């Protein structure tokens, strides 16, 4: 039906529809009287994975025949969402499908909903890995992403009586066609143990040993015959293990769950030995895989040349120590010679500069479980601080602030350290994060070597979050400058000589209407409640976290109710205010949160005097199949972390893309957003950075803020009295304290300019025709936030290969 | 290239070679250079498991539409061994996928051995259940074998030190290509909770639950295109479960446990919770999955004209119980006609004798876990003893001995008490076993229902244990008869009038020569032993128990040692003894056997003297690919246990099948066969089941035994002095004592007939033609032993139900 979904031709479609009958009867064993909808899915699964195969092995055999350069993006998260439209988009046979489907009497769009997501990650940082791998399969390089394959994902979010419950993500239920299992690759790990000296050096004996079983998953380009791998690793116990009887084979289980399941902490670190425990798995696995590949390409000179290794955060930093484990204790290298090798083959993305989210690993911990990665540690800080004092004599101070290791009631190994030491590039993923990087958090490193330092702006694919999720936009821009943009997003620029075009106007404003129609019929449809399609789509996604202030957002809510109910008969623009996201299940003011919003909801969808022109939803469960529905039918996105706390946001890039105006604070990525677009295009307010260092230094009193807004002292006595909870008085006692006494994120700081700000979104949307104009002018500079540009800047920067558009040979 | 192996056309070998080649490729992503051995197998199995897909949705239509009676087989175990050969023989595809893996430059036996036996089961009743479900699709019965889904079956066996060692036999690692996923009947199953009484009966409430998963299996009849099903279930926790965070999903393998690993306990009783849960667990799944299917023909009148449930033991027996408690919690029926409902449903078969066998459940474990059915158990004894005391009034200690409840330090459950009072019929498994159960155990239960007492000889199917196992022999007889005795294995009595055949008798010592050939090469490469193969192959294989009397085996192999010794120039008929089975990893005395057995080959193979005369050989890891292997080799079949233990043996017919004389005891199954051949052509000795009880009265004295034999007296002083044992001169001090002071089996008063009678296997075996003329005359009245006859008896004098050897269409 639409163009840029492919062709639909006959001998395709015929093609495809024996194909899906053949599976449905030999893969499913069923005939179409007995037929299960999830039976359909799966039919369609493996006819759509039978186009891959081709490609996948051509693919590998050309990187064994042409042996370039591999790079190796080693990450604990990988939040890939759903593989089968994507599949189908990036090889031209969505219409196809859809066709052969249709002819068969059935709805594709139906089917899609069955899969499962390959929810693998928190956040920002496990999607930023998803798009990644999909970029660098589209530019044709040779990269691999490795990672660990959780038998359990993020969990499935449940709100029960306005709170927060957790179910478990039992993703491998019925099966993954999309994995293929690699047994002749298992490789063991150690663990344990202790380290002998012998004449030739150290030793590690006694350890204990898991199995890493890997299973790949095919990662498809954009139309290029291009089909990477994702590796992922499963942790096995050996035969022997533990060998009454029963028990023994019982307790096979202990060694297993090392791959059970993702921690689902977004921005906070919990030292637990079972994370660790992952955290070497991977880079265990990882790493001798990696070296097989190069051997079967004796000199480690050459591993530079043909080895890239990318480490996500320092979740995956033990990558350090076991290479120079692997080269000096197995290969026998000279230290210097091996160090040479490791520095100029890692290197180190940044994503975070909060302090409770840095990892600092306890000494105790590292001895018991990885001895002889502990003494190679104590050497490269011996060796690293023997340069500091040759390059800063006498400052004492500055040796114990770079040290790797940190004195204190428990000794700690700070990894973002050893990352630094060990890699020739340190990143951070927006402008404004990179900056920071150099003049606070690592001010120290920077000084010792300016050289490491670099940005890399974030970026996301324009496969999955544009002709994936909106195909109607994509094809209203196709008509005009044609296809070639999906693999060139600055092209978009294009579109600017076109905000003035009276039929794109129409057109652009049409697919919005369309897009919310539908997700308005999703909510209807799935949880029974109703919301008006001709307001506003105020909407806030991402994880609950008191720096991303899903809390001001609340306290603008209350605002409007409190104008609405002040003033019954006055004209207001109609909202449906949408906020979403999880909390992570130790973190009790997230959670507080998220009642706070539902209670809101309670109040305000329930009061007659309101109508429908205002609403509050908690949108449930947010996850990448989610974000796929929501992003398109938003209006306005709410991007209003504190300045300098967000390190560059990817969210924000998806409302961009989709046709949002962006309401936000000048951090992360939202500052080259607003510089692209023009800041007259966006909807800036508060704080800057130096504010807030500003107010830092004079000490931050919410009560000042408190003491001079009245219509801010009203709802915080709305919340105190117990307005919003009236069967339990004190129920958000806690979130009123922080708030008055202990706001890291200074909410009331921001809440005049914020509040002022959204007035002049409701003025400008009163305008259909100057909204739609300005929407136009941010989709058409919206070309440089795609993951393309962003992976090109990787490869010619950090890991010195060039990309390529070109197609490989069908 | 052999005829019973099916064509070979020109059509079906070109389709199977292309077919395997599009599996290789799209299946399992590989081409030619870098398929590995397994990925060959797997591209076999996979070709050959298309061809039973549209046999199975057919016949499993024809059963929905025609509604026969079905018959539920309901095992803890199923001893199923490899897949792949025996679905080629079922559907005559064995010569077509020979030629075509063999035109690809392939060794098609060399694939098969990559296969992993589904070792599910222990040894005799596990195998049973195998060969139960292959005749009962040969004989076109709706017939479905419902069990567990061990994660881990039988251990792999590995001998270190001459000891025995368990290794975790992990045989889904690879994946299981025979398997199919059926997650739309997952069900729910019920543990712990309590009783409610409401108004409208009992309730059973609090309880938790965990999830049952089947997976489906086809079994495939004998070229009749019947493909029958095993439902096997998996155990899954709900998504909730126990839903602090991290630990809440790691616990879920505490449900999942259930199946996870099958007992390895044969004869013998261990009233451990975790195998009572897989034992409710079986019934429980199953029980609903048959109601189900009975609803989608409100009168439960009809239920047992269209089901059978066959109890393979006590092992299922809850679901006596559980039957009831569905009819009257649930159906809402009153007592008595569920109870008459169930009682015309049920039979049970008893397979064992041995005192610590016997399933006695404490009544502490089921009022906690199955607090229901406790209550259903004590009503049902209150009923049934009821009816005792009115058919035997005043008999208070008949009260008392027929109860299902033991008094005692623990009150237990009877299971056998159970189903004999729950059921319509009860069998034993040979003539001479179903009468020691009416003369003895059942005595008291015979007399009060007489008609509830049956016989049914146990057989082995002639597909796996001649055909398969053994193309040679096939062949040669095919040859003479033709081929209709593979589905008719009466015919066999044919070959009577081939006695005399020169042609006959040397083509049936030929086959005999070429197995052991091949049995001795397979020693050399898989276990670098040497064995001389003009030797008589002395075999005795099974597990290892006391009453199975390897001791006594182990005492003849002394004296033939200790009198080659004694007289080194005197002519001995040259034997290669050996043993091979696994023992339960509790049971101490089996685990001494072992090594005895090891250690007297220690000094035996390394004695100059004795030359190649005479050879000890431990076969490692017994199991049923191996029986395959080894059974054909052999030219002796030791069965020997003390008269009166061994209920039927089925080792025994698969020896009688493929051309092996045999040694043993009037015991079990060896009275039929003997009465079969006639005892002229069986070498019988030893006490039987009258003179082990006349023994018992006058007490048992080993001692005296030891006094007046002087080969025995010297045997037991070699062993006690350390002749066997030179480092550790004590080791074998248990076994001694034993056999001295505490022997139930009565091994020194078998010894002197048992040595004499091997004396006359020696004379006979130095006359070829004599001894191949007393082989034909054990294969030709083999027919009795085929389970074609035993299922066939069962649907006509158990479950009413007509057999057909009639094809349906393909
Ligand atoms: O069907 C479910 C099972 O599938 C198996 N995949 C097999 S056999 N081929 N895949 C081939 C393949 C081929 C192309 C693309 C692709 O993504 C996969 C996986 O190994 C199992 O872990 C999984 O449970
Ligand atoms: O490939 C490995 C996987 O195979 C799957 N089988 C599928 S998809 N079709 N089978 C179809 C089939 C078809 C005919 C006979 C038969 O015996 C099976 C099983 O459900 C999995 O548990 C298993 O891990
Ligand atoms: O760059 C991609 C995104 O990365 C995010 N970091 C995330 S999700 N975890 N970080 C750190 C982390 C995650 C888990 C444990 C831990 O100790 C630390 C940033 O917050 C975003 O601004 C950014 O857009
Ligand atoms: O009929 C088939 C075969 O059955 C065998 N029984 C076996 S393996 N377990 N029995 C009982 C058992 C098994 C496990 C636990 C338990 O408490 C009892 C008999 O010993 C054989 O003579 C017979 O040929």
């Amino acid at each position: 039906q639409i163009s840029v979904r492919g062709l639909a031709g006959v001998e395709n479609v015929t093609e495809l529809k024996k194909n899906f009958n053949r599976h449905l009867h030999f893969t499913l064993v069923k005939d179409r009287n007995v037929a299960t909808p999830r039976d359909y899915y799966f039919a369609l699964a493996h006819t759509v994975r039978d186009h891959l195969v081709g490609r996948w092995i051509r693919t590998q055999q050309h990187y064994y025949e042409k042996d370039p350069k591999r790079i190796y993006y080693l990450s604990l998260e990988f939040y890939m969402g759903r593989t089968l439209q994507n599949t189908m988009v990036n090889l031209a046979l969505e219409n196809a499908c859809d066709e052969a489907t249709y002819q068969l009497g059935l709805d594709m769009e139906e089917l899609e909903e069955i899969e499962e997501d390959a929810g693998l990650g928190n956040g920002g940082l496990g999607r930023l890995a998803a798009c990644f791998l999909d970029s660098m399969a589209t530019l044709g390089l040779a990269a691999y992403g490795y990672g660990i394959r959780y038998e359990f994902g993020i969990f499935n979010q449940k709100i029960c009586g306005g709170w927060q419950m957790e179910e478990a993500d039992d993703w491998l239920r019925y099966g993954n066609p999309w994995e293929k299992a690699r047994p002749e690759f298992t490789l063991p790990v150690h663990f344990y143990g202790r380290v002998e000296h012998t004449s030739q050096g150290a030793k590690w004996v006694d350890t204990q040993v898991v199995l890493a079983m890997p299973y790949d998953t095919p990662v498809p380009g954009y139309r290029n015959n291009v089909v990477n791998t994702m590796r992922l690793w499963s942790a096995k116990a050996p035969n022997d293990f533990n060998l009454g009887y029963i028990q023994a084979v019982l307790d096979r289980n202990l060694a297993e769950n090392i791959s059970r399941v993702l921690y689902p902490n977004d921005n906070f670190f919990e030292g637990k030995e079972l994370r660790l425990k992952q955290e070497y798995f991977v880079v265990a696995a990882t790493l001798q895989d990696i070296i097989r590949r190069f051997k079967s390409s004796t000199n480690f000179d050459a591993f530079p040349d043909k080895v890239a290794i990318q480490l996500n955060d320092t979740h995956p930093s033990l990558a350090i120590p076991e290479l120079m484990r692997v080269l000096v204790d197995l290969e026998r290298l000279d230290w210097d010679k091996a160090w040479e090798v490791t520095v100029k083959t890692c290197a180190y993305t940044n994503h975070t500069v909060l302090p409770e989210a840095l990892e600092r690993w306890p000494v105790h911990l590292l001895e018991t479980l990885l001895p002889r990665h502990l003494q190679i540690i104590y050497e490269i800080n011996q060796r690293f601080l023997n340069r500091v004092a040759a390059a800063f004599p006498g400052d004492v101070d500055r040796l114990r602030r770079m040290s790797l290791v940190e004195e204190g009631a428990v000794k700690r190994i700070n990894m973002a350290h050893l990352c630094i030491a060990g890699s020739h590039a340190v990143n951070g993923v927006a402008r404004i994060h990179s900056e920071i990087l150099k003049k606070t958090i690592f001010k120290d490193f920077y000084e010792l070597e300016p050289h490491k330092f670099q940005n890399k702006t974030n970026g996301i694919t324009p496969r999955r979050w544009l002709v994936l999720c909106n195909p109607g936009l994509a094809e209203i821009i196709a008509e005009r400058i044609g296809e070639e943009y999906i693999s060139d997003l600055d092209q978009l620029r294009k579109l600017l000589s076109y905000v003035d075009d009276e039929a794109f106007i129409r057109d652009v404003a049409k697919v919005k209407q369309e897009n919310k129609l539908k997700f308005a019929a999703y909510l209807e449809r799935e949880y029974k409640v109703h919301i008006n399609p001709n307001s506003l789509f105020d909407v806030q996604v991402k994880r609950i976290h008191e720096y991303k202030r899903q809390l001001l957002n609340c306290l603008h809510v209350i605002t409007l109710y409190n104008r609405i109910k002040k003033e019954p008969n006055k004209f207001v623009v109609p909202r449906t205010v949408m906020i979403g996201g999880k909390a992570a299940p130790g973190y009790h003011m997230a959670k507080m949160i998220i009642k706070l919003i539902t209670a809101i909801g309670d109040v305000v969808n329930h009061d007659p005097v309101v109508g429908d022109r205002l609403r509050v939803i908690f949108l449930e469960n947010y996850r990448v199949s989610l974000a796929e529905k929501v992003i398109p039918a938003a209006d306005l996105s709410e991007q209003i972390s504190t300045a300098g706390t967000e390190a560059s946001g990817t969210g924000n890039m998806k409302f961009m893309l989709n046709g949002a105006l962006t309401i936000g604070t000048m951090d992360g990525a939202n500052v080259e957003m607003a510089e692209e677009a023009g800041e007259e295009n966006f909807f800036i307010f508060g704080m800057r950075v130096e504010d807030v260092d500003r107010l830092d230094q004079r000490g931050y009193n919410a009560q000042e803020y408190y003491d001079r807004i009245p219509e801010l002292r009203q709802i915080i006595e709305q919340l105190s009295s117990g307005f919003f909870s009236p069967k339990q008085p004190d129920l958000f006692k806690d979130i009123v304290n922080m708030l008055m006494h202990h706001d890291r994120f200074k909410v009331f700081a921001d809440y005049e300019e914020y509040v002022k700000c959204q007035e002049r979104v409701s003025a400008l949307y009163k305008n259909p025709r100057e909204w739609t104009r300005m929407v136009i002018r941010n989709i058409a500079t919206s070309g440089k936030f795609s993951s393309d540009r962003t992976i090109a800047q990787y490869a010619r920067e950090i890991w010195g290969v060039e990309p390529s558009r070109q197609r490989l040979p069908a």
